[PDB]
């Protein structure tokens, strides 16, 4: 007899793959609410998904199954220093389903100091995209179980260190709060809207006019866990072609 709505129950079953559903819910230390399918929030999120699928990520199309509003215990209190920092953006973060119990209970985390920098294009930090398909690739979704989880997070970017090439270090110059990896393609900035004082870059991909960058698409990195406030969790269907 769980009192949770069916979509939340199915999300819990997916994350934990056991204890009663309500016992597993309490382990996430996260308020989870279903966003109404006919709400303005849902419409904005579906537009963000539709508009920001990269043309080079054509292995699958995405369909939104369920949208959840999430509030991790203590996370808004932790974010207070960054809350009116200029340049807050609603950005994607994808991950394996098997990581989501950890992400909801502990939040997005940075690799420990001992960890090697190998493969971290912009060093040990928390990585986000403005193109849903770039983040969806980090779900590692299989044809055999074509359902993935992706976050939308409010990221306090402040003053961005704009880079066109990999730098494997995690230390920013004084007064810089984030790295923007400059892609060849960017959501049309003339379609950017604000949702609760946060920029949502849900424009269709156009050419950035940046030349001599190694990135097809933007990415955004912060180096302090307190610069992230997770807002939504989407369950997506991957329709492979
Ligand atoms: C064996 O040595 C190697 O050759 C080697 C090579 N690579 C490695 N490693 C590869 C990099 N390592 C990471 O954990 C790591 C994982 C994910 C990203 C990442 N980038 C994103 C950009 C936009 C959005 C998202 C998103 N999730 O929405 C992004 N996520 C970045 C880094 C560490 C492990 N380790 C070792
Ligand atoms: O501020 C949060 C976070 O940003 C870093 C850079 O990753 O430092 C920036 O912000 C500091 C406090 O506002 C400034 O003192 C600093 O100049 C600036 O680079 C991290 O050190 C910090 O945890």
């Amino acid at each position: 007899k769980s009192k949770l709505p069916k979509p939340v129950q199915d999300l819990i079953k997916m994350i934990f793959g056991g204890d009663p559903i309500d016992v597993n819910y309490e382990k996430l230390k996260t308020d989870i609410k279903v966003v109404d399918r006919d709400s303005e929030e849902a419409e904005i999120i579906r537009k963000y998904v539709k508009n920001t699928h990269a043309t080079t990520h054509n292995a699958y199309d995405l369909e939104v199954i369920d949208i959840f509003k999430i509030e991790r215990e203590g996370e808004c209190q932790r974010y207070k220093p960054f809350k009116q920092l200029h340049n807050r953006r609603l950005l994607w973060h994808g991950s394996r389903t098997t990581n989501f119990a950890g992400i909801l209970s502990q939040g997005l985390r940075i690799a420990p100091p001992e960890a090697p920098v190998t493969g971290y294009m912009f060093g040990k930090g928390i990585y986000f995209a403005d193109m849903v398909s770039k983040s969806a690739n980090y779900c590692h979704t299989s044809q055999g179980d074509p359902i993935g989880l992706i976050l939308l997070g409010e990221v306090a970017l402040g003053n961005m260190y704009e880079l066109k090439h990999a730098s494997h270090i995690s230390k920013l110059p004084k007064g810089k709060h984030s790295v923007k990896g400059l892609g060849k393609t960017t959501p049309d900035p003339s379609a950017n809207i604000s949702l609760d004082g946060v920029d949502v870059p849900l424009g269709t991909g156009i050419s950035s006019g940046v030349n001599d960058t190694s990135l097809l698409y933007n990415e955004y990195i912060v180096y302090d866990i307190a610069q992230v406030n997770l807002k939504y969790l989407l369950k997506l269907k991957f329709n492979f072609k």
